[PDB]
């Protein structure tokens, strides 16, 4: 369904029109200068080599486990607990195939991210949706969905804070799906992409503070975000060293490791002053301020999301008819500006559209004008 | 966990205990002599056609459906294995399909031929199966491949109306979601109730299949005939299968249904009062069971103080204290943990027997 | 087999006799002790205790061979349902079982159940058999799960010794390829024969089962009725499979195989020599006529080259001659494989007199052709 | 398997022996600044048009053959990774591939992890590959779906001409199997020899798809970029599956990549040198010590047959004892497949000084045997 809304905004474009692109994640802002530099400067040196070891250098995984202790006070083994990958997108997508094939089900919840349903869907698994929704409770939904497939469900993927939705949980969220996960023997993958785009002073818990998480559960993280990484992919995934080490042995028969000087940039990225996740956390919060404040003062009551880079917006009273995709349609056509339509996460996202966080302020403030002038224009 | 009850039942008579078995769903009657004698006079792809033709006035004689003899109607080994071919026809590998909760398993065994995954639908009071199916159609992903019923229900004995099965058949049509459905029980109902089939429903053979099996109403237990009618890509389907076996009791079979059929309703008298029996004495004892109107089974809810146990606890109970073996509930499903199924497979006297086991395990537990 | 089937109905459709040898289905009558056990106890999950009791005497009796009844035999709905069951068993979908072409197929309904996929052993005159098994072995990764034999051989009619069988046993043990056998025409030998089982291989069980259909030695065509023996392991496999379909073998076949199994054996001799005789009128009308055919010593078959006059027609077109030209249906040698796309088959499953019928409409097809 | 010889090397290693690795075929030397260059400067699923302008250019400048950039090009992450996709796109449990034996492993664990079996098919002096490889198509059911090869090859070093290429297509195009061709030595040709692209077989196009990686050319080994070119149908499957995946444009890797290919290519023909050169010191100085080696034509390898008094004790421990008492890591060739494994596979991919010190240690092995 976002070929649609893709294909739309970009006969838009074509048309000569100036529109808004809320609708993707892609960072809009340069990688930190630090970063850049010691890719290139490290590739540039003669006896660098593109190909690297199976699991990523020993200097990196040693910056994922400082990461972990310093973060989360999180004990993770670099020799036999982390594994760089290529993006979370790579590293999930493996840990599927290694792990997943016909006949296997796993548990997502709806609406979530959908690239987490497609490594699952390729590796030939089927996928279970679990309702996450205001007034439904989430963990009897999860257990129902654990209990009512034969066979049970290998395993379980969770994202939080939240694509597309923006929620966040509390420690003891994890606790209950983790005790769950070890009664059942279900298997949790968790993807912490947001963990550093964090507003009002709030911090984002991983998984692996849990007590014995790493018996059963296995935690990605992603530069891309935090970073501003624009078309290089890394970061790595922790927790289970038997999950980790499958991880390995599939890699090793698809690529050399990730790029090095790419790996070398990682380590100038997790090591040292991490000013510049500060600020890219802070441009993001700021940015969430005037659409969300702008929204509102247009009569469009948008709720305030805590983390993430989206706004995740229910679709209001006069055009809930419409569904979100024809919603999202309008947005483009009348107000010029691309939102991602809510149904594109699964069908309990229908009655929203949601916004990224990617355009500068007086963009937003053009894409709120627009939008003010739509609801004008229909007699609202 | 019907071997872990099958395994203690065959315990307890290993000891040398007088076990009345009630765990079991195969009639211990005799087949009628007319069906056996062409049996003995035979023996000195998509079944025989006289066999098909017969299915054919069947289905017209008893709900005014038409069927094709050519090709929409074929003979199977029984439901287990045409289900099984069916699954292997239409399943990619470690597809989908939807069973109702609780329920007999006739899909097991196809499962292992495709791989099958099965979403569990809870059927039961209390809870609306219709938004249930719709939910666990919509909720997984891709979308299953089919839906399997069965009415009578085993081991419920719920029987329904021809309004249900428009009613699937609608929603069906409405996801492109197949249904089977299993007529097993269709002759064994009782007074004066009876069972619609899902081919009543004008335009089925869109989207459904039936079948029926010859073991329950003619005590026909083990010479696995039965047969197949519905959709006749499906039926072609099957053929297929069939075929790649590339090959006595189909002969004689003929004689069960194109024959008189007084035989079918002395069969289904002497279940109902059985049935009369048991739901009387376990009555009588204080354990309010429900009266089945229909099929072999009691569907029995666990009397209160019995219900911290568990059905399989409470069904090990029963097998130690009053002699008789019973199907545990959640051998059909985590929603029928709170019930036991008795089979109607026994005698009379033998009923009473169990009985007078049941009531003596209460006088001794102070009920 | 569908096409030669349908031309075959299409002649008798226009009134042409048409003498067939081409299906392969026993004519006789099932002995009456045999019927009359399946009567009575109609009207009165390893198998019948009984039962399996009556395979391990006959490995006994037979073949001097040990198999213990309560874990190392079972009950079969048919030998080629048995072998889907065993598949379905110990194959992962897509896996790889080797056959030997040309061979009968019962193979191929657990083939399309389990998933498997198919790697064939030429097995002809002046190839090195063991060779090319081994080398199938070897070239399939990862290596394929079973090996599927049987001798004496549908379509070829060939026999082993017992030698045969300690170098397959051997071998399997080297690469842990899975063996089963195919018994099902072991009483059906000649002029004193006696066909072996792979169980008398010291140390067989630990790689090998083998499988028996009553059909062909007791005239039990469409009864359905065989058994499996071997490792305890893989009978105990087909047993839970077994229990998931079924509730069990219909009693009166069980007790129907009792009686063909145990004690007087006259019937299945009688049985055998009258296939004899059958073999002897065919194979020496057709020689008579300058058909050059090989003389079975086992099975029910006469496995016959195609003459070279007509090589160049194949297997098909060639059979499609015999019944227009001579009103005899034979079974094309491709459909076992396409190492028997030069002969056809032929099943000893008519009478004397049509036997001699088809020899003489086959002579005035020379006769009328060149030849 | 080549796990076996990468621990004793670490081993030896984590003991202080100096040891020279000519195992993992690592290309060892700088990739070009120019190419580099464009990484720093710039810091759909089909990929940059420009980028498949360049393939296109490249194939009509070296080959003479037509690729439609729009329809017939599509940017991979390298040939390993683009190959196991294409894969995922094309097989599943129930397919069947063919590859040759001995032959390149990464191919076959793409397949197997798609859930293709694979059968491998001889291509050794002394046996009739084409013989082989239509017997391989035709005694597996279902049919192989796909075959794939790759010259010059990893490990033999073996290089064709567009005549063997012209007798694959019309095999494949007989029996309707898709081919894969790996075209990542391309460049590393010797002697003014020179490798086809299977694309020059006209009609190629209908029935095959070939892969070429930027690693060896340009010493770009980990840069995860490359390209396949061929069937429409086959570029837009990988087109749909990269969709999916959306591991990333990375579009710094493709401008450099257009670098590599629109830029000089005398580092290519000095990368192929280089090599040239290391390879005449190992095949000179293994002939001075009386080791006999083939002199590869092409591709970073040495394919050795093990001299026959070493023969015996077959190719994994004729590569142990290589590193224990020569203190030379090679890659047995059994690793490769079957028959390999009376070769060892060294790579050329240390210094000539190193390869001095190599065949040093080799010699004073020979000198100490009394051989
Ligand atoms: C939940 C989540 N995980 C991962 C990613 C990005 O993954 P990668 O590291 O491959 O860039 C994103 C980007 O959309 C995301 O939203
Ligand atoms: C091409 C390549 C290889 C190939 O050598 P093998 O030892 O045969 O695997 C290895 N590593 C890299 C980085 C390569 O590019």
């Amino acid at each position: 369904v976002f070929n649609i809304t893709a294909e739309l905004k970009m006969a838009a474009r074509r048309r000569g029109e100036d529109i808004i692109d809320l609708s993707m994640g892609n960072p809009d802002g340069p990688t930190p200068p630090h970063i850049v530099e010691k890719l290139c400067t490290v590739a540039q040196r003669e006896d660098t080599h593109g190909y690297s070891t199976s699991r990523g250098i020993p200097r990196l995984r040693r910056a994922i486990s400082h990461w972990y202790r310093d973060r989360y006070d999180v004990q993770i083994d670099p020799e036999s607990e982390a594994i760089v990958t290529i993006g979370s997108k790579e590293g999930l997508a493996h840990l599927m195939l290694a792990t997943l094939d016909h006949g296997d089900t796993i548990l997502v919840p709806n609406p979530s991210y959908p690239i987490h349903i497609y490594g699952a869907v390729i590796a030939g698994a089927q996928v279970r949706s679990v309702p996450l929704v205001p007034g439904i409770d989430f963990f009897n939904e999860l257990e129902r969905a654990i209990r009512e497939s034969i066979p049970k469900p290998r395993m379980m993927i969770l994202g939080f804070p939240s694509n597309p939705t923006a929620q966040c949980v509390e420690l003891d969220f994890f606790e209950r799906v983790v005790a769950l996960a070890k009664q059942y023997d279900v298997m949790v993958v968790h993807d912490l992409a947001y963990a550093d785009i964090v507003y009002d002073g709030w911090k984002a818990p991983s998984i692996m503070q849990v007590p014995g998480a790493k018996d059963i559960a296995v935690e990605f993280f992603t530069l891309s975000k935090s970073y501003n990484m624009a078309g290089w992919r890394i970061g790595f995934m922790v927790g289970n060293p038997e999950l980790v080490s499958a991880l390995a042995r599939i890699k090793s028969y698809h690529d050399y490791g990730t790029f090095t000087p790419l790996q070398v940039a990682a380590i100038a990225a997790l090591e040292g002053d991490q000013q510049c996740v500060r600020d890219i956390a802070r441009q993001y919060q700021q940015r969430r301020d005037v659409l969300v404040k702008g929204l509102r003062e247009a009569g469009w009551m948008v709720e305030n999301p805590k983390a993430s880079m989206y706004v995740w917006a229910k679709i209001p009273e006069p055009y809930a008819h419409l569904g979100s995709l024809e919603f999202a349609k309008k947005l483009l056509q009348d107000a010029k500006v691309s939102v991602s339509p809510g149904i594109g996460f699964g069908d309990y996202g229908d009655d929203h559209v949601r916004f990224a966080l990617i355009e500068n302020r007086d963009r937003l403030r053009q894409a709120v004008r627009g939008i003010k002038a739509m609801f004008r224009a229909d007699g609202l």
